[PDB]
């Protein structure tokens, strides 16, 4: 079997994309942020505190016949951001992009964060990462790709995000006309439940590339590129006037300026982030300053390839025994 679904961004930034999922029976669409550094489906549900839910469309368990209760499970979750949301568990039918999963691990949010509730255009997430992180208790549950796996033509999905557009997001096949050139594969570490990769090198603009070893994780789910403090100085230092400000929490940089692209490595390929891509524009409606798409890892504790770097490729992420990352050109 296979899937194949739109990803659409939910504001003139690209902050996050939003891909609509079908849940139950008869089908309630919900559109779902699909998360490949966090591994629960959780969505707004007809049990959410009333005063956490602002115009999110709501699963109601009730409604659908093939909604069971999954007694007992509770979950409770913790985002990079500081967001956070906890519920409790149904099975249910699931379907992606005319992929279908039945007995799916619908985690129903109880309570959500602010952050959640103020984001009206998400109505969950949906996790792609490894289901060794999933937070279920006391019987850990499957992702989505996971339960899919076994039907699938292939155990793989790739994620084609767009640049201020839309994209795609594909299970159990690889599109070879949504890709130029070829694909570099790169071996993945499991250990922490991430996609976690190691990036040969990168370059800032026109400069020479640095051969050096950046570890991190391909994450759909964050909207920045975080990479060490030594790499995000060197290439802001190419930005006359870009700074790093603690009033604003990151580099920022005068709108008036031009970007240089931003190049990393995987294997011997290279990908190229142009510049367009890292600005974030304004900080603040009408402000002259900017804020950077490239920031640092420093107070994360890991490097993050989230969207600002995936939108430049095409991804595979190959969940075969030995799993490994892909990245070609588009
Ligand atoms: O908001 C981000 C989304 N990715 C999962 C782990 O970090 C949290």
């Amino acid at each position: 079997s296979t899937g194949s679904a739109t990803t659409t961004p939910i504001d003139s930034l690209d902050d996050a994309y939003i891909t609509p999922v079908q849940i139950g029976t008869p089908a309630q669409t919900l559109n779902l942020d699909f998360d490949t550094g966090s591994s629960d489906l959780w969505v707004f549900s007809s049990e959410t505190t009333a005063s956490e839910v602002d115009g999110q469309t709501i699963y109601t368990p009730s409604k659908s016949t093939t909604a069971k209760l999954l007694s007992g499970a509770t979950w409770s979750i913790s985002y990079g951001d500081g967001s956070s949301s906890s519920g409790d568990v149904y099975t249910d039918t699931v379907s992606v992009g005319g992929l279908t999963v039945t007995g799916q691990a619908v985690e129903s949010a109880k309570k959500v964060s602010s952050s959640f509730t103020e984001d009206s255009t998400i109505d969950g997430l949906l996790g792609l990462a490894f289901s060794t992180l999933n937070t279920v208790s006391p019987t850990q549950q499957k992702t989505f790709f996971d339960n899919a796996k076994a039907s699938l033509d292939s155990p793989v999905f790739t994620a084609d995000l767009g640049y201020h557009a839309p994209g795609t997001y594909n299970f159990g096949f690889i599109d070879t006309t949504a890709y130029t050139g070829s694909i570099t594969y790169t071996a993945v570490s499991t250990k922490q439940g991430f996609w976690e990769w190691t990036s040969t090198g990168y370059a800032v603009g026109s400069g020479t590339f640095k051969s050096t070893s950046i570890d991190g994780i391909a994450d759909t789910g964050t909207t920045l590129l975080y990479l060490p403090a030594t790499v995000v100085s060197a290439y802001w230092a190419q930005v006359s006037g870009a700074k790093s400000s603690s009033s604003v929490g990151g580099y920022v940089f005068p709108c008036s300026a031009t970007l240089p692209s931003f190049t990393f490595g995987v294997g011997s390929a290279r990908i190229v982030i142009p510049g367009d891509y890292i600005d974030f524009g304004p900080i603040s409606t009408g402000s002259s300053s900017c804020f950077g798409g490239i920031q640092s890892s420093a107070g994360i504790g890991i490097n993050i390839f989230g969207d600002v770097a995936l939108k430049a490729a095409f991804v595979v992420f190959n969940g075969a025994t030995t799993p490994t990352l892909g990245f070609a050109s588009k």
